[PDB]
């Protein structure tokens, strides 16, 4: 049975506690925290790309209004994110299975840009989400997996200073 799980789960409910933020910029910005997942029931010996995308989470533009996020009026229709393709990919089960599957070269961007960098949208809240498609085998199968405590509002600046403050405390 394929189970996916999120490594550092405490820090990252730390972030979500107080509603996370991850910096945008027109060229791109690495996450910290960084998505580190742990995987095991996979067959060691079949071959798997990991994809990483982010969820609108709702449908509102976030303001940061007397320090506090809070959800505009006005809903919009929020496009799926683009994919990610995690550089070690495609891979072997066993190699997915020996250590944490760990993001860190993400780039989230505010900008349409040339090639890596995944756009969202500033000031909208996002939910990760990975899947796993096993490729080059006979039948093609995904699995995708959600991770709650990984929620953030993208954002070209930080709002709130606890924030600021863990992430500065861990990296
Ligand atoms: C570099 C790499 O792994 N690419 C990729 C290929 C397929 C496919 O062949 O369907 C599916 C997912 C992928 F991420």
């Amino acid at each position: 049975e394929l189970r996916v799980g999120l490594e550092e789960s405490e820090l990252w409910l730390r972030f979500k506690e107080l509603t996370n933020e991850m910096i945008v910029t027109k060229n791109g910005r690495r996450m910290f925290p960084v998505l580190k997942v742990n995987v095991s029931g996979l067959d060691p010996n079949a071959m798997y790309s990991f994809l990483l995308d982010f969820v609108a989470a709702d449908n509102h533009r976030w303001k940061y209004v007397n320090g506090e996020w809070v959800p505009g009026g006005k809903p919009e229709p929020q496009a799926p994110s683009c994919v990610y393709i995690h550089p070690d990919s495609p891979n072997f089960g066993a190699h997915w299975m020996k250590a944490p599957v760990s993001f860190s070269k993400v780039k989230l961007t505010n900008k349409l840009n040339g090639g890596g960098q995944i756009m969202l949208n500033s000031l909208h809240k996002y939910e990760p989400r990975i899947h796993i498609v096993r490729v080059g085998g006979p039948q093609r199968m995904i699995t995708s997996h959600c991770f709650p405590e990984t929620q953030f509002i993208a954002v070209t600046a930080y709002q709130n200073e606890e924030i600021t403050a863990l992430k500065i405390k861990y990296n």
